[PDB]
């Protein structure tokens, strides 16, 4: 089958939805392709919109992916590593506050290193975005989870901020953070983007996507 | 190798959802099959429900289709043309107002001619429906978008009414029109069925279905 | 094709949703796999919520399955019989009252006999469950619908209680029973589990699943 969402689109798959990709190692993977936004051809690998899915999960869970196709999910670190082995994939982050105001952030490339290197983030340069840049700090850093502490803190940031991310100590972004249904409900550390609304001021809806 | 939704149902696909058809041309086509309404086997080729998708699109977009399997879409004029080359597909239109009342219109056949003929509508007679007949006028007319005006107006109906359709000068129905959440938000030209709620009094939800 | 949901999970299908299984007879079957609950790998064959789907159906409807991938459904007695002829399927029932209290029941095995045997329930022992046992009484009984009365009563239990089930002199469980949006607007007989909330006190959400 197809290697990515751009190729599905070219062959006339014009509706956003769940499609199979054939990974380089010859394995099939269900992914959500956004065929509509910004030209289309985006592979959505993370999505937050209602708090129905628990994102405070272990190393194996984040490695393999988890969640619901109808709602919230993380595609999986190993899938992201395999997809990003070859090709150049731009990252688009989409964020929406409780007022429906949408902001964005675009990076030239996105790649994850392998499990041996703790799925370390290799991020390209920030090109444009109304949300601003809150991911560059995390470039070069290992992913850490509650049961796999690899950060640069003398504590475990996954536990501290209740998430999983390429933590330093701890973050400028935490998009896999704990869901809050409004503001009054907001956590001390939530689904935050520092240079957008700042730490402790979360978003209602989030997507991360590659093309 | 299934060619439509009734075929799928015959083979035991009894739950409404997204399936793949195979076009006579050798292309796989995700479609929504309604497997219950009036015996089931309906291919839904247009849906509106929340205003999340922009429907003011070019000739090319409408030709190839656009939208979101999870929400609102147009399956695409070339797809509809290829589906309807042979066989005779009945058309059912479903309409839901802001109160939640549902009305309907049924036509004996629905077929689109090729792109060479501007995806001209060929429509059978209205048979019955509580919505009334607001499509007959459009039978025998070419499709029109903002960048390809084939209508019977001195101006471009698609631009005037902000939609795409088999426009005359301009319409009795406009189901690809601009979304409105209420009818306080209603545009002068919206998602309209003239014999139902009238021009300028839109519907919250719409589907167009063949079989 | 894969034989069950745990085999899919095993192969990297970690997001809950609709996958195809391939039955002994080679017939591909769309099913919902829950890839999370109790470690994931559950095939959900029944789901109630909202009440958008009519569950008062014929023998042949229950045989074939009906409903909506998006919402409520019954997968099909014939499907279940086919799945369940090669063995070891634990049953898990999930119940949710009108505020959001979830209850459960587990049975070691679940199997449906063929049509000639009226899709008779063959149920293993009740292992544990906060909802208590309400299905042990229906084990060994034939399925019945309004147009096929096989029950242990001088009356027609499917019509009397407005559902379809392996009724005895009717039920200790009535999960395919009529939907109540609230109590307030409950039913003498509804989506009930006697050892739980009890007859006349329905649930809002329900799933029946196999692993
Ligand atoms: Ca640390
Ligand atoms: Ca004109
Ligand atoms: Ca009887």
């Amino acid at each position: 089958g197809p290697r990515n969402c751009r190729e599905l689109l070219s062959q006339g798959a014009t509706l956003s939805g769940w499609y199979h990709l054939c990974l380089p190692e010859g394995r099939a993977l269900p992914v959500f392709c956004d065929m509509d936004t910004e030209g289309g051809g985006w592979l959505v690998f993370q999505r937050r919109q209602d708090g129905s899915v628990d994102f405070f999960r272990s190393w194996s869970s984040y490695r393999a992916g988890f969640g619901n196709q109808e709602s919230e999910f993380w595609l999986g670190n190993e899938n992201l590593h395999q997809l990003t082995l070859q090709g150049n994939w731009e990252l688009r982050v989409e964020l929406e506050d409780f007022n429906g105001n949408r902001t964005f952030a675009h990076y030239a490339t996105f790649r994850l290193l392998g499990e041996v290197d703790h799925y370390q983030l290799a991020l390209g340069k920030f090109s444009e975005g109304t949300a601003g840049d809150s991911l560059s700090l995390h470039s070069g850093r290992p992913f850490t989870t509650y049961d796999a502490d690899h950060d640069s803190s003398n504590s475990n940031c996954a536990v501290i901020v209740h998430g999983a991310w390429w933590y330093a100590s701890c973050y400028r972004s935490n998009l896999n953070g704990r869901y809050a249904v409004s503001e009054a409900a907001a956590h001390k550390y939530g689904i935050d983007w520092a240079s957008g609304r700042g730490v402790g001021h979360p978003y209602r809806r989030v997507r991360m996507m590659l093309r």
